[PDB]
């Protein structure tokens, strides 16, 4: 047995009783619908926030949709967060991670700009990192700010790290002051004890992970697919969080360890007794509100230290 | 060239111009004086604090002197810090680290109890860890508190870890809620790039480290000498700080990385451009004030989160 919060166990039991296909039996449009419906049933609402704006920006393969959240729009220019949603590079959009983005904006008291990057299989690897890099350079070029804070969950956690590395090697007009990968993927392989322990019955399954991987068609030798295989020296101050019952946990730990070994200031949090994907499950798993708030409090402090230096 | 703050370079120019014997050419009593004089010249004063009391407590080889610092002595029962000073298990006492302990008490708003543990060579390994453990159990048995926060620099950083492991395996009457090793030693060997890079001209030298190790006479296979060689699972939330130009840096990094791999919530900070020993040099190196405040602010948060849960 592995430690599991009671409210997590209750949500897992609920999920297991539901009838309906597995995501991996569906075509991409139906998988996409399933994540939207999941958020409607099991995530909190957006809640009160002062400004939400949608717009298009130019990208290398056409327009990239973004969404700006700000709970204090008459702020002086400060750091800005660029957020990259998860969904295994196949699913997710500006609606699935809307509640979390609005919360992030409220708690951090900075603008949050979510990227609707191109998805596989219509646009396989490396469309996602190309879009994320371009949208981030665009924010630096165009949005009133002093620095960037990159963040994202799962696939988006990969995109956080990968975009951080690209901007380390070729600076944007503004520096990345901190990153916050949330239960990130950092490699393509499954040789992890956490994958063997948690790859069934904990929402993110072996089957799902195979289906995502097949659709994305990542090149395992490319830094944008496997950042754990390339030097991490000189990256920004990192807050990396894992979920203790996630198949991705061990690689998260491994990445955080690598950062430290490279001299990168690193805060590691592990959400004990909960699962992959909690940041979009805060109504179905009430304890997720605490994991969200706790992380973002810590990030706010990381950013205040950066800003007061 | 390694990044060095201007004020640190200025302090090292002073240190390198000093005449007379090097610590490692001295007997213990001469090394002990050297450190006291260093603090008088280059540390800040104790400053204003509400309560400071000395007391002798029972230990397995005789009385152990301790000193309590509290800037709010009418406090409700809350956590208490137990502090183990550094000095390579040979030098240091309650006076050498007095300014830092008073500062810690002010910033953390918790009582700090420093331990005057037995020193080598009069009392070689394992007298220090025996005393530190017994004193810590005594605080838990005798002082009004809800939990312990263990902390200490260099040798004291080893003692923090080593005492935390002992209390993990056999609980004290109160839990250890967090630890704060500062530029800790975690092994006896010198096979580290940071040792080769910084073992000359940055205060803590190959010669000083050899002299300390020879007098302490630690057993390299004992967990109390080499905690990096034993499991770290189940340790408390950890704040570990290194100094970028410290010979001990890389082992500190390695230990922080080990904690993460074991699933321990870990905050890693690296004081970039400064040296081993900075927490007692806050007048000679004015930037050390910021390293001190910055770390203690973070620790205060780690503690408020533990207490709020
Ligand atoms: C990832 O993006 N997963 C996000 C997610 C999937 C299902 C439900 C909720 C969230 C991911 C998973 C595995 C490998 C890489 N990326
Ligand atoms: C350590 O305690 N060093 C503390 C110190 C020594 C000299 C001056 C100022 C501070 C230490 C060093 C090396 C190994 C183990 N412990």
């Amino acid at each position: 047995t592995h430690y599991t919060r009671p409210d997590v166990a209750a949500f897992l039991a609920f999920l297991n009783a539901q009838e309906g296909p597995k995501m991996e039996e569906m075509p991409p449009a139906g998988a996409r619908e399933m994540m939207r419906v999941m958020g409607q049933l099991a995530d909190v609402p957006r809640g009160e926030i002062a400004k939400v704006e949608d717009r298009m920006i130019p990208g290398p393969d056409g327009d990239i949709p973004i969404r700006l959240y700000d709970n204090r729009p008459d702020r002086e220019a400060g750091p800005v967060m660029v957020f990259y949603h998860g969904g295994g590079w196949v699913i997710g959009d500006l609606e699935t991670h809307d509640p979390y983005c609005a919360e992030a904006a409220r708690i951090l008291d900075m603008p949050v700009i979510a990227i609707d990057y191109r998805l596989a299989p219509e646009h396989p690897f490396p469309a996602a990192p190309i879009d994320c890099e371009a949208a981030t350079r665009w924010v630096a070029d165009n949005i009133a700010c002093t620095g960037l804070v990159l963040s994202g969950d799962s696939a988006g956690g990969n995109l956080t790290i990968v975009t951080a590395l690209a901007l380390r090697d070729e600076p944007a007009a503004k520096p990345v002051i901190a990153i916050h990968p949330i239960y990130p993927a950092v490699t393509t392989h499954n040789d992890w004890q956490s994958y063997r322990d948690f790859g069934e019955g904990h929402l993110l399954t072996e089957g799902s992970m195979t289906w995502f991987g097949n659709h994305y068609a990542a090149d395992p030798a490319d830094r944008r697919a496997a950042p754990i295989d390339f030097p991490a020296d000189g990256l920004p101050p990192t807050l990396l969080i894992t979920a203790s019952l996630d198949p991705l946990r061990d690689q998260g730990r491994a990445y955080a360890a690598k950062l430290i070994e490279a001299g990168v200031p690193t805060t590691y949090r592990e959400a004990k007794g909960t699962i992959h994907g909690y940041i979009c499950l805060a109504q179905g798993i009430p304890s997720a509100k605490d994991d969200i708030r706790g992380a973002l409090t810590v990030l706010k402090a990381i950013v205040a230290e950066a800003t007061g230096a």
